[PDB]
């Protein structure tokens, strides 16, 4: 059977779960990977049956989600945990660095052929470009773009050949975005690139695809938190080609075919899903 | 359930049969717009069997065709079509055969359709490089394998759905240079692009009708091999040797995309230029 990861699941409302759902539909099994910090509030909420609706797919089945696990994109190894390993909320938790979730989920089920990167943080969002500082910026890039070269290095090599692999992104590493700030549109820049280069290196080394979704805007908690989404829902509904609300499941059927393989001559591609509103130029 | 047009079939080795295939093994019902030179050919080719085994889509499933109908993407209707043509040896038993009768000959025989794939081109001077091609070569590129799209448009959205979806396919030649696709072909595949995006603003604010582009790597299709004066055995060998993904290409994997943008699983898609070409579009310097 087939077994996708997706790290970066914080709540129902995001890109995350979309996917998931969708996957589930062609019977993959799920795992979760949660930021610590929200990682028990999450195992809370869908202990006291809160997600239940949200995991329905249709009239036969509800999603299967195989298990959830602590996931922080911060961490290469073990040995790289500041401290942190002591904070309030990482103490009671063990083994979610990059690697260590790899050899958890790889000890547990054996090997996986589909990995999704869901996930970013910039601790300086909220200032543009120009007013932020370098330890921001490189946080930025840190968790949204080195997290998704990290997570190829250590997941290939419990990933089955012709595995897939996507990313999310968004149309500010490409066009001027004011609000997308704290070094975000450059750590999709660096993404997107990176996707590429990686696509050249699993491929022909490992036989294993990777693309990214230029996503359009969806209210999801962290973009809730950049209001700055609000307009571009907003604008997006107004003005891209088709008018239809932009939901996570439209994003999830896209993944859901970018990871299957009726896309295997597709690699390395930044694939925009998004009502077409990345190819307007003036508004009417 | 799903019907789809598919123009620009001649054969079972291009783009369009495997698109057909791809779409019949979802069991979507397929029509065959067939250029009236080659419409003959195929016919006879496809009733002797010959065709049989390029049908068989696995161990027990088979093709379906729905229909097979002359096409002349050249012709926008009964009028565009001069006295020659018409009563040319191969088009003088032919009827119904422009753009606007193909699409209400359809309509009439299986009413509304969803699915539509233009999957042609032609230029008259593809043998000759860009700046030795005449004013009427580049045209003629232009007309067959570009405003084509337009007009198919224009005249099938009447007869689609609301959230109908249309492709077509493009080259990379487009965007960079690729020296032995002449004729004004790299100019054409510039205007379909950028066409492809203009049309999805119109198709999607006025009909919630979608459209996309396929950019391919190299196929030896029958077309393909018209180009040298080979450019496709060079193509493809230079694409198997350098792309991400070295495993042959197959027109079923531009099929299987074909199928995927066709579908409601793609409804967030439009405007968009798809690339299927084992990633080669990708590389800058060959290692
Ligand atoms: N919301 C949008 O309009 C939008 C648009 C385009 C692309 N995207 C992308 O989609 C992806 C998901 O975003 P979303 O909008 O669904 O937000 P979200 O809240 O659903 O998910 C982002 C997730 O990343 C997790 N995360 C943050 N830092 C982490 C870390 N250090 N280690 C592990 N996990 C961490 C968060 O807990 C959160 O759940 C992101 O890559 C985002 O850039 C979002
Ligand atoms: N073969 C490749 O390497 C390649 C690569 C990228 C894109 N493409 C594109 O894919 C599409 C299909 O090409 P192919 O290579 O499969 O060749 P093909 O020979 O299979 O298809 C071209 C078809 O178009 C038909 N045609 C030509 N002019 C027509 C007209 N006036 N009206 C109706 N039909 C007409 C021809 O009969 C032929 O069957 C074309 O748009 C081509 O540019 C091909
Ligand atoms: C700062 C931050 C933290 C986080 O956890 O997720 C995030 C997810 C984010 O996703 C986005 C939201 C809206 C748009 Cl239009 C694009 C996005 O990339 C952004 C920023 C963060
Ligand atoms: C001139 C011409 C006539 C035709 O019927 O089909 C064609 C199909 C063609 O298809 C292609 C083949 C190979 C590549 Cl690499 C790109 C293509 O666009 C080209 C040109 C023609």
């Amino acid at each position: 059977e087939d077994i996708c990861f997706i790290a970066g699941i914080g709540d129902t409302n995001g890109y995350g779960w979309g996917i998931a759902k969708e996957l589930s539909k062609r019977n993959v099994k799920i795992i979760f990977g949660i930021w610590p910090p929200v990682y028990n509030i999450f195992m809370k909420n869908y202990k006291n049956g809160k997600f239940d609706n949200d995991m329905i797919i249709d009239k036969d089945k509800k999603m299967n989600i195989l298990d959830m696990l602590p996931f922080d994109a911060s961490f290469d190894t073990a040995n790289d945990i500041d401290e942190t390993k002591n904070n309030k909320r990482y103490n009671m938790l063990q083994n979610y660095t990059i690697e260590d979730v790899a050899n958890l989920i790889h000890q547990k089920y054996g090997k996986i052929n589909m990995l999704v990167h869901s996930l970013a943080n910039a601790k300086e969002v909220q200032k543009d470009l120009l007013n932020t500082s370098r330890k921001g910026y490189l946080d930025a890039l840190s968790k949204s773009s080195y997290s998704l070269i990290s997570l190829c290095k250590y997941f290939v090599n419990i990933m089955k050949p012709q595995s897939s692999i996507i990313s999310l992104t968004y149309h500010a590493s490409q066009k001027v975005v004011p609000g997308y700030g704290g070094g975000m549109s450059s750590a999709k820049a660096a993404l997107e690139s990176d996707t590429r280069v990686l696509a050249y290196h699993l491929g022909r080394n490992y036989n294993i695809r990777i693309n990214t979704i230029s996503a359009g805007p969806l209210k999801s908690r962290a973009a809730t938190a950049i209001t700055f989404i609000d307009y571009a829902i907003e604008y997006s509904e107004k003005y891209a080609p088709l008018r239809q609300k932009l939901l996570s499941t439209d994003i999830g059927s896209v993944a859901s075919f970018l990871l299957s393989r009726e896309s295997r001559a597709i690699t390395g591609q930044t694939i925009y899903v998004d009502n077409g509103l990345n190819i307007m130029f003036l508004p009417d």
